[PDB]
């Protein structure tokens, strides 16, 4: 018999933080018959896990694709990264039981014509599906691929990782330790400092209680800076950089429209012979994707590569999770567990 | 019989522009007997050509060596790049007639113990000695070596060269054209715009009469930016950059102590996947020196590589040339012709 196809609908444009029940609504007006719904040569896809990733620069938009992050449509579901399982297929590209990663609408079920925006997941070690939207998803790929492309590490160099406890930063710490580097890393809470230490940071500190410039003077100079914040932290890193340092520019704080904070000491790029490289993960992903999806699951399964997630149960909560993430209240990479797999 | 060994002496510390006759004095109190002066195993060196290069960041200091630019000593000669000829030698490393390039005191003659700070010049095409302090000296090496190391050009890419008529920038224009690139270049006077066009710039303009941002929008986007200025021009280049652009950071405007102007749109480094690399020519010179000194003289002799210099005759004028250079009044790379070679 038909079942509810619940949906998190974009309902109004917020001027401040999103308001659950106003910005988003949980809508149960659609049903679907999983056995008889017409597929017309496509396939029926059951949502399992949905990522809630923060937005800021460019406003409320889908995660970036083609280097285009699209706005949402009022009255239609929100969207983001997810994992799902195929229930039924009339398409030779996929079969029942296949698990797929990519862009998902925030609904229990969807009917897809083909694999556009999706890829088969190889889960040889039977890891929890949610890892594929975190440590083995976009955040992990952001850390792994840019590290391999740009860090050019040498044994015993010193790296400073900003936002070091996050899904990207905590992976960077572990990549750096595996390359024999000394790691300095900072975050904004005690629990985050504890996680940075757990994953191997040599010098882990809370930038709200400890002077970043003082730490970098005592523990540097810095050969590699991994930038997730820009602004004052980037300026401090420039002041503490060694000659021939590499500054990997991953993210920067902004508002919807402000772009980023000024850099007032950029001459250090010349004086200290710094290579500062920005990147967007989708542009470099083709060079590393197969290696990433082969190697990273093994390191998760063995416990070598540590990660944290904050799981919230139920699609109906997703709008509340959006607000929690915008407020920084989630303890780790936010995941909405939509359904079990069986 | 003894001859005067004239000397440009550092006489007082200026608080503004240098004042000829006060900041510097031309001193004729020393003599030297060129035939009998004791060499004590060293050699007698006749100054031929002296470079006058602008100073600003770090104040009045010798050009940088060991990554240290040293201050001058009151009552002693100024110093900078030069070319000289050996008149007499008791040192097996050099013989009479050898021409040497490196750091020179601002005097007619000196006695050297050895080749510290000096190198033999190979002048196969008998070019004027002054070229070895310009197009075949530090300015030319700055352009050639960083271009080869960092530009990674592809046929038909677009480069923007700031300060495009100068000793560095005008060499960069010619390197870029030889690599099949479109060149946009800017300068601050008509004579400089004419020289940029003469050396092959496709779009040459005066930033004082023409809106840089408008030119870069119409003629870009920019794949390579060669930065000699920083600040607003760097910001305009970032706004006009193509994806995967390379920003080669050579110099930036400053005061004695201000470091450089702010960059308020640095997020473009991430959004546009820019590689921004600073350098100091002495740090990369060992990789390119032999190639530079073999290839560049041939391109000068054939007329392929164009250059300009502003020659002033006589050591006694050098303090006036310092002021002219600090005021931007020299028409091209400033050279003091100290003596003829014979």
């Amino acid at each position: 018999a038909p079942v509810t196809n619940g949906r998190i609908i974009f309902n109004s444009i917020p001027t401040g933080f999103p308001v659950p029940g106003e910005t988003t609504i949980y809508d149960t007006t659609e049903t679907i018959d999983l056995d008889t719904a017409p597929l017309d040569g496509g396939f029926l896809l059951k949502t399992l896990e949905l990522s809630v990733d923060p937005y800021m620069r460019g406003g409320m938009r889908a995660p970036e694709k083609k280097s285009y992050s699209a706005p949402f449509t009022l009255g239609q579901p929100l969207r983001g990264y997810g994992v799902g399982v195929v229930l039924r297929s009339e398409n030779p590209q996929v079969k029942a039981g296949d698990h797929l990663y990519g862009f998902f609408e925030h609904t229990h079920y969807s009917i897809r014509k083909d694999l556009t925006g999706l890829q088969a997941i190889e889960n040889a070690y039977n890891l929890p599906w949610s890892v594929f939207i975190g440590v083995i998803g976009m955040p992990g790929k952001t850390a792994y691929m840019a590290w391999k492309e740009y860090a050019h590490p040498k044994q015993g160099e010193t790296v400073f990782v900003s936002t070091g406890a996050g899904p990207v930063g905590s992976f960077v710490i572990q990549l750096a330790k595996a390359d024999g580097l000394k790691v300095i890393a900072s975050a904004g809470s005690e629990e985050k400092v504890q996680f940075m230490k757990e994953v191997g940071a040599d010098v882990a500190f809370n930038y709200k209680t400890t002077n970043t410039a003082e730490v970098l003077e005592k523990e540097g100079p810095i050969d590699i800076y991994w930038d997730n914040v820009g602004g004052e932290t980037l300026e401090a890193a420039l002041n503490a950089a060694n000659v021939n340092a590499r500054f990997i520019e991953c993210g920067m704080i902004s508002g919807y429209n402000s772009g980023g904070a000024p850099v007032r000491n950029i001459f250090h790029v010349i004086g200290k012979s710094i290579t500062m490289t920005g990147f967007i993960v989708s542009r470099i992903e083709p060079k590393y994707s197969a290696e990433f999806y082969k190697e990273v699951p093994a390191k998760v399964a063995s416990g070598e590569l540590k990660y944290r997630e904050h799981v919230y149960n139920g699609l109906e909560k997703l709008g509340d999770v959006i607000l929690a993430v915008q407020k920084g209240e989630n303890k780790a990479k936010a995941v909405v567990h939509v359904a079990d797999d069986l």
